[PDB]
């Protein structure tokens, strides 16, 4: 803990590496989709959540940024949706009941959303001065 909300970020570098790593984790989910790797979706989605939680963890329990407050909602929700979506994959036979075709669309939408959501977070830190 500390007290009042923070205007900017604690560590500039930590943020960059935290965001840069997020984009990479997402690529794993996308690449696995095009290569039809439902079994790789479980881990690919998990690794992505780590970057999301790890990044948010660096932030205080009470942010002082307008976009930071909302960004935490979409960011956290992004990793949550991907986990729940990937959680129900089609590792079994190809004739399974699950809609494998729809699965790829779900992971792509979530991955693309979380990936783009990071752009707004990385740009906010760079543009920010905290002086």
């Amino acid at each position: 803990l500390d007290g009042d909300p923070d205007p900017g970020l604690p560590s500039t570098e930590d943020v960059i590496l935290k965001t840069e790593q997020v984009t990479k984790n997402i690529q794993e989910l996308l690449r696995a989709a095009q290569e039809f790797k439902h079994d790789s979706f479980v881990p690919c989605s998990e690794k992505i959540h780590l970057a999301v939680t790890e990044m948010a963890s660096l932030f205080p329990k009470r942010p002082a940024l307008e976009p930071v407050r909302s960004s935490l909602r979409l960011l956290n929700a992004s990793a949550y949706r991907l986990q729940s979506e990937c959680r129900k994959t089609v590792p079994p036979e190809p004739g399974a009941p699950v809609d494998f075709q729809l699965l790829t669309q779900q992971v792509i939408q979530c991955a693309y959303d979380i990936a783009k959501a990071a752009k707004q977070l990385v740009t906010i830190t760079t543009r920010e001065k905290k002086q």
